[PDB]
């Protein structure tokens, strides 16, 4: 399927050494349109909590953000487009398309640059499609 | 610059081990939008025969394509939408968006799928953005 494929072959890639541990892509209800292996749970409060931070940015600062019950400490995001936590020497990145969410959650530092920046470049492209 | 980035941080990125020897964005007249280092000089005449192979599949393939003077062995692609050519172990991949032509050149097989496929990802996103 189209969305399996943006997740496997898009979002899963190996660039410049390094590869997401998990991604998926869900609707602004949670819904999973197309997952990895290794995606997480997300509870309704979780995306809940996500979609106010996207809605009022500064919403999940203070508590910080959960994932599977697992704490982020929310850090420089996009307003009302990215949301960014860090977890140890792992993080996740939350982007808000029209439709949906696509999320990439990595376990170890990114390489610098656009190259890595999966997430961003897949919603931005949805977006440009009305997505 | 936009234009640049898309080169230095999306085409020339390394991405599954391989990556593209050289890589640029060109209008439809040949000029060159942003462009890698070792990127050729395309002449006049190759970028019309280009040109007319998108507008006319199949008009390079009994002659070849040439690329600074280099004969390419034309292979499939999508009528009116990519150009594929192949020199030795390398090769190279041209995307035509409504107003620019995406172009990839490789030295090396690419890994199969499209994480490495590059040339059509960011002509894609440019015809949704309508360039």
């Amino acid at each position: 399927g189209s969305w399996q494929t943006y997740v496997d072959e898009h979002l899963m890639c190996e660039i410049e050494g390094h590869h997401l541990a998990s991604a998926a892509i869900l609707g602004h209800d949670g819904t999973v349109w197309a997952q990895s292996a290794d995606f997480p749970q997300f509870k309704p409060e979780e995306i809940t909590g996500i979609m106010k931070d996207f809605d009022e940015p500064g919403h999940l600062a203070p508590t910080g953000m959960f994932v599977a019950g697992a704490k982020y400490m929310v850090i420089q995001g996009e307003p009302g487009r990215v949301i960014r936590g860090k977890k140890g020497a792992g993080g996740i990145t939350i982007k808000k398309t029209g439709q949906a969410l696509v999320v990439g959650i990595y376990d170890e530092p990114m390489t610098p640059g656009q190259c890595n920046m999966v997430v961003e470049r897949l919603g931005d492209y949805l977006v440009e499609q009305g997505m």
